[PDB]
């Protein structure tokens, strides 16, 4: 039957799904690592026993075990990023779409969901395969990995918490869609694997860590950059931080044995009831476990790999929203709330500067300070509140990633760099939040195209438009369709800087994508701090 | 006779001189010092001996002795700086426009020439007294002083060679005149005492030195401020450059009594020809001898001076040219020559950089260089080539004076700020070289007022405007004529910190000039530089 798939772990049973008047397949909750419990946790995953009989792959899978949003209880906008289903330690699952009738061999789109590493769910309603699927032909395919503490505790040299864990079950879910999307009609030697924000960071980190470039074939980053300052942290500081976890939960400190011991005694919610309490600094837009530069899954620092040409050489498509900082600012800073226009004074903004670059020196705030304040106007409440939504966005986002995309093209075999700048018509956060972090997401998966959601049609037209560019990039590596009436979308090239928007409006192209800032953010300040 | 004067250092007979159709008095080369020669070179002035008959005051005096332009012979852009007289160490005398027929007492201005401390004339075409005299019924006053080595060697605790004393030598004209003015119809108490460079900075010298504030009533400073960074050293700089000038004339150094006989025995050209040679740097806009804190005239550091409202409050009105730079780099900086449109490559400029922030470490270079490049447009020579000239005008004018007019206004009892940027029509330098250093001058001088000299009618419109400010403000502490129909000029407060136009166009006032690049200059970097 269409439904019936003989992978080699064995038979799984799909459902069949409706999707615009239309209907598609789904395998749903596939295991691809054994239950990662008890003495597992913690530890580097294994792979999946094989099993008989036939796995009831219908429904969804739990969500990995985290730290959930209640800042604003009810509230949808917020409700939409937290689990959909029952938390458990059992999380290492994947879901494939496969479009209806199974293809032979057509792309595969790989999902990596984001949340900081602290969190995230492939299962929730933004993630859903089945627009993307059925629109375009593709076999998607979204995985799960084991995020906060669960996932990135990282006391280096030992065996029973190394690091990284979270990475590997990345691995291993991408592992698995090489060895068996096959059976699904999906081409394993065509696999795109694509995220947003810590998402985004992990299909960057594949493309660098050598375990894991031959496991697919090209790339898609959404706000997210390997190299990000939230993104990972040192040996030393992943040490610092899993030790005073334990000292949270009034744990025996003295063996590493001793440390993973008493953390494996605890309950789930005991370590997320903490996890926060363990950063070194006051701060927005820092996660408390997240990868560790380790020497294993990455052999040496990432500005080294980078500079080095150590990656994976492929084609990679890739860009940022307009206004990136604003969603943290809310969750952190102090002047900003959900019902005001969040007009920032002088001495708040002052504050904001102070949470978002936190390693800086009081040299280092006044830097940032002066380049983000227009002195021409300096009390203006407004100005001190868009000045802030882009010094997170720049610092923590848009320029980590522009220098990403400068060093990757200097060896790459393709580049495509996008801005994503349009405001959904029908978002339920204020105004003043502009373009928010992960509200593409709902365009890459077609959301638009339930005119039941309340979407302009343009926008249905924007979705469409990218859905296209997305699963043709997957396809070839080139999003542009070959003879074509599109106006095209340059390849982004070192000499020329090209991108292109993204947005109801006619395509339009400029270049530099803020470089003044990022000079600044890439090459200046981290001299200045540098200096002492 | 009219021409004929009784001072109280004895009788002096001036000359009757024409100034557009009429006719006006003029006592030129008055002494008010002792010939500063022999022993007494580099010694404190001391007071003309009185003389028996009558000093024939009818023609201009010697200028001091000093290093003269030869960048361009012939130019006359070049050649209207250089004295027009020949030089002597006895430089000593002063210049006095009288109305006819002599007023009894009327405002009484004094003028001080700039040139950065090494060079200047009382006696040059673009001072002359009489069009300002005649047009506004003042009493125009102009000194001369010390440049050079002559008038700033600074061996600190000898009182041979003390340093300061081309000041000295400023106040004692300015001694004289509030001693002796009455008897030319000058009221000695209302003295206005203007200066551009090197010569606004010395009317704020006077400002703040407590030995001279008794001396004159009010004050105009023109692109120019005590604190601008070449306008003064330390002791230990200027007795470093004092032996190094020693060092350079193969002088015995071991004691100061040494150093000096042996720089005394030196003819002035020997000095003047090895002048250049002791500056620490390699810079553009700085000058080997110049004032020094000493803990005399200036009691403490100027800051300390400036913070605690150690200074003479009275009131001041001040400004700054549009491109006050381009003067300097067309002498010393790489890839500008008066007579192509020095367009400036990425790495000239770079030089350019180097040349302005001399004192600057790396990181400090950098942040210059950050600060004032176009990232989205890096080589273009035109943009680095303005950039440059605000590097310069900003660093070396505009900004050190923004401060000092910050500093002093929380204090005085009155401020009034101009930005000249009208580029005179018949001007002979490069039309790159925008609105020069200096350039003010004719204007205030009311030189379009020879309408034999090549004026649109214009700017004659324009330097009557400015000459009426400058003279009703010497007279009153307001330019604005009471009871008048043009737009006023505003006061300058901190709070709104407004300031005009001076052009040819209708009056327009704009707030907080140049204030960005201000907080760099006088917050920023020098924290930086400060830090390691
Ligand atoms: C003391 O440190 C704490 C820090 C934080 C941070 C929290 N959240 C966030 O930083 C982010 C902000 C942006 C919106 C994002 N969700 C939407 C989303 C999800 C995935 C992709 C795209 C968009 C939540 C948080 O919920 O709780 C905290 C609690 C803390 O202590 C108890
Ligand atoms: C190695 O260091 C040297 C440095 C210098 C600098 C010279 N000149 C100037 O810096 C200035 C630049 C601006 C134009 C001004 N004159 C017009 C002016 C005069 C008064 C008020 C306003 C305007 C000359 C110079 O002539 O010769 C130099 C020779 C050097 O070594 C032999
Ligand atoms: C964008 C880019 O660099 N394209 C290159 C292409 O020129 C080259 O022929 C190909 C070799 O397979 O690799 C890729
Ligand atoms: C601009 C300014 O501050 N003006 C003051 C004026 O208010 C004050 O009455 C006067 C006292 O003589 O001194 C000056
Ligand atoms: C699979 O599990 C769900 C959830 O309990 C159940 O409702 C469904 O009928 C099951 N289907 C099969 C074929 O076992
Ligand atoms: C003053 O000196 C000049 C220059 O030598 C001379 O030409 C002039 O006639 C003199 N006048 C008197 C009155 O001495």
């Amino acid at each position: 039957s269409e439904l019936l798939v003989n992978t080699k772990s064995g038979k799984v049973m799909g459902t069949r799904v409706p999707v615009l008047s239309s209907h598609i397949s789904a395998f749903l909750g596939i295991p691809f690592a054994e239950p990662p419990v008890g003495n597992m946790r913690f530890r580097r995953p294994e792979p999946k026993k094989p099993w008989s009989g036939v796995w009831n792959a219908s429904t969804y899978p739990n969500n990995c075990q985290q730290y959930v949003d209640e800042q604003f209880p009810g509230f949808s906008g917020s409700e939409m990023w937290n689990p959909n289903r029952e938390m458990s330690e059992d999380c290492l699952y994947l879901n494939i779409w496969v479009p209806s009738p199974r293809p032979k061999s057509t792309t595969v789109m790989v999902w990596i969901y984001g949340g900081g590493f602290y969190s995230g769910s492939s299962t929730l309603d933004v993630y859903n395969g089945k627009y993307l699927a059925y629109t375009e032909e593709v076999v998607l395919v979204s995985l799960s990995y084991r995020v906060g503490a669960f996932g990135f505790l990282a006391l280096h040299g030992s065996q029973e918490a190394p690091g990284n864990v979270g990475l590997l079950d990345q691995r291993m879910a991408l592992q698995w869609v090489h060895d068996n999307i096959q059976f699904f009609g999906g081409d394993p030697k065509t696999v795109t694997i694509f995220g947003e924000s810590a998402g985004g960071a992990s299909v960057g980190m594949h493309i660098l860590s050598p375990g894991s470039r031959d496991l697919f074939r090209r790339a898609i980053l959404q706000s997210g950059s390997p190299n990000c300052p939230w993104a990972s942290v040192s040996v030393a500081e992943g040490r610092r931080r899993a030790v005073e976890l334990g000292r949270n939960l009034n744990c025996n400190l003295n063996s590493d044995e001793e440390l993973i011991h008493c953390l494996r005694e605890k309950k789930p919610q005991e370590l997320i009831d903490v996890e926060w309490n363990v950063l070194p600094f006051d701060s927005i837009f820092r996660f408390s476990f997240v990868p560790v530069i380790d020497g294993e899954f990455f052999p040496t620092s990432l500005e080294s790999m980078l500079n080095s040409g150590n990656f994976k050489k492929t084609q990679i498509l890739l860009g940022v929203n307009k206004d990136e900082g604003s969603f943290f600012l809310l969750y952190g800073a102090p002047g900003f709330s959900k019902d005001s226009e969040s007009k920032i004074s002088r001495e708040d903004f002052m504050s904001g500067v102070k949470l978002s670059v936190p390693h800086a020196n009081d040299l280092g705030l006044d830097a940032v300070t002066l380049q983000y304040t227009d002195w021409m106007d300096d009390n203006n409440g407004i100005k001190n509140r868009d000045g802030l939504d882009d010094i997170v966005g720049d610092h923590n986002v848009i320029c980590p990633l522009m220098h990403f995309v400068n060093k990757y093209t200097k060896f790459g075999n393709g580049t495509y760099l996008y801005f994503f700048n349009h405001r959904a018509s029908n978002l339920v956060w204020p105004e003043w939040m502009g373009v928010i972090h992960g509200y593409e997401i709902e365009f890459v998966f077609g959301l638009p195209l339930v005119k039941e959601l309340n979407y302009t049609a343009e926008e249905e037209a924007l979705s469409r438009r990218i859905m296209h560019y997305w699963a043709t990039f997957a396809k070839t590596g080139n999003p542009n369709e070959p003879h074509s009436q599109e106006s095209k979308w340059p390849l982004f090239t070192t000499k020329e800087q090209k991108f292109i928007d993204l947005n109801t409006e006619p395509m339009k192209v400029h270049q530099r994508l803020r470089v003044q800032m990022c000079v600044f953010w890439n090459q200046f300040l981290p001299k200045l701090l540098n200096a002492t």
